[PDB]
């Protein structure tokens, strides 16, 4: 299971949104379709900026992701485990929306990120977070937009678990 | 774990060969350089050939891969979870070897196969056959050959613990 860069490290703002109890049927792949960020300060401010959107402009509860992967090959905690991520339209609840941050329509993120996100995802299952016959879906199958991008889509495809 | 077709299916020969401790320290990707099969009845003949051709040919105990992966998308075992593989001399004794049948070096193999590997890897470590800190390698980096090949190789350099 790997590193998480926690809520209290990247400076996120308290909250308290709908909570969730696992295990999580789904795990969302999800793309900001903004900027990406190739180091810790740098994939900070990042998240930072993300959650500072969904909370201003947007005026969600929170971050929209439960966990976001920088192209530093770290994952931060976007609302985490146990809170409702507020992506994905009928699944937020059941599902954990794991987000790389940038814009993958026509390149796909590089191995470090990618290997922390599987790292991630084999984790959540083994630990029961996810369920044993887990989902894995890109943001566009089950919600209509583009995201995660045609590049990156092509790869989860390939992934463990992947709803055909 | 995904389901994995067993020796007695595809006709493996009976062996009594040296037993593998179990959890192994290393994952290693191989692929057989051989020719590749996209239907079962060319895949399971395929394995047998395989393991007749460990035996009768290199006078070794058994089919030298704890698994092997075919483009019809099915996982067939070698030697098993149990028993130690003989295709990377100074690792069988710590290393899962699995193997896609065919030659990948300027093209991976098809999604299919590519799940398969990473759910069986999953397997694996959910039922504790790797190690909680596991490696996992492409045959080239603990052998001075090509094998698992370029293509293959740029893949498994993106799944959980790749030891680049
Ligand atoms: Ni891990
Ligand atoms: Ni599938
Ligand atoms: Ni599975
Ligand atoms: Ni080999
Ligand atoms: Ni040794
Ligand atoms: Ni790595």
């Amino acid at each position: 299971c790997p590193g998480i860069v926690p809520r209290s490290v990247w400076g996120a703002r308290e909250t308290h949104c709908p909570r969730m109890t696992l295990p999580a049927k789904y795990g969302i792949i999800i793309h900001t379709a903004g900027r990406t960020c190739n180091i810790s300060d740098e994939c900070r401010l990042l998240v930072r900026d993300i959650q500072s959107f969904y909370i201003d402009r947007l005026k969600s509860c929170d971050i929209g992701y439960n966990f976001l992967v920088g192209q530093d090959g770290a994952i931060y905690e976007g609302v985490g485990w146990n809170v409702q991520g507020s992506s994905t339209p009928g699944y937020d609840d059941i599902a954990l929306g794991i987000t790389f941050m940038g814009t993958f329509t026509g390149i796909p993120p590089n191995a470090a990120a990618l290997e922390a996100a599987q790292d991630l995802i084999q984790c959540a299952m083994v630990k029961g977070y996810l369920t044993p016959n887990y989902l894995l879906v890109g943001h566009s199958d089950v919600a209509r937009t583009l995201s995660p991008g045609q590049a990156l889509y092509n790869i989860i495809s390939t992934w463990p678990h992947f709803k055909h």
